[PDB]
């Protein structure tokens, strides 16, 4: 049977991928490129916005039916989920307050104190450095965040758009971005492991998204040309 609805969770505070408009509706790059693929499925989005670390389990327990939610690709995650072609490259970045010169790295995070988000690659990288690191991590990036602007951390790390995003966003905090890299994070969609008639709709769209202009269109309303 196919669906006419696809249950997609996503983020709620991961611009520019999943956040919330003005009126509080979700947008970003993700809001988009799901709507595509279901608009070349024939059929209906309805988002599910949840904390990244219930991901996976909500998608193998059936609370949805894929995620677009900023999900890198990773050898583990596929011994829990069945993922798409790569729909986007990112990298990592680290913010902390203009006032800090002590840290240009991942390297520098020796004896400071350190938000991630729970569940994340971010987390994983962090924990490999820690030398001493104190990590504190977060059911969603914006709380994180908030702990910068407290000061009760000193940095933040998360995929580099998201980390730029923060900081265009936030003026008044007068953050900035240290330690930024490109490329590393390949995102996917995520199926329930075993549902080969979903992901072969879903891989071809990409492909047609790809060819057709779609995908390009929605690249360059997020980042430009
Ligand atoms: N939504 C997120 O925090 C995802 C971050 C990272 N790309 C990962 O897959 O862990």
């Amino acid at each position: 049977h196919m669906r006419g609805t696809l249950r997609v969770g996503t983020e709620a505070t991961f611009p520019p991928f999943g956040f919330k408009d003005e009126n509080g509706k979700l947008v970003g790059f993700d809001i988009d490129l799901a709507k595509a693929i279901a608009k070349k499925l024939g059929v209906k989005v309805e988002f599910k916005p949840m904390d990244f670390d219930g991901i996976i389990p909500a998608l193998q327990s059936g609370k949805i039916d894929v995620v677009i939610a900023g999900m890198t690709i990773t050898e583990e995650r596929k011994k829990q989920v069945d993922f798409s072609d790569p729909y986007f490259e990112a990298g990592q970045a680290i913010v902390v307050k203009k006032g800090n010169d002590s840290i240009k790295s991942l390297e520098d995070l020796k004896g400071k104190k350190v938000g991630v988000q729970l569940g994340s690659t971010s987390e994983q990288h962090v924990k490999k450095v820690a030398a001493g690191v104190k990590v504190k991590k977060f059911d969603n990036f914006s709380e994180a965040f908030q702990e910068l602007k407290s000061g009760r951390v000193d940095a933040v790390v998360t995929d580099n758009a998201v980390a730029l995003a923060y900081v265009k966003q936030n003026p008044n905090a007068g953050v900035k971005i240290v330690g930024e890299t490109f490329s590393g994070e390949p995102y996917g969609i995520a199926v329930r492991k075993g549902n080969s008639e979903l992901l072969e709709k879903i891989n071809k769209a990409l492909e047609e998204m790809k060819k057709d202009g779609t995908y390009d269109k929605i690249y360059e309303k997020w980042f430009g040309e």
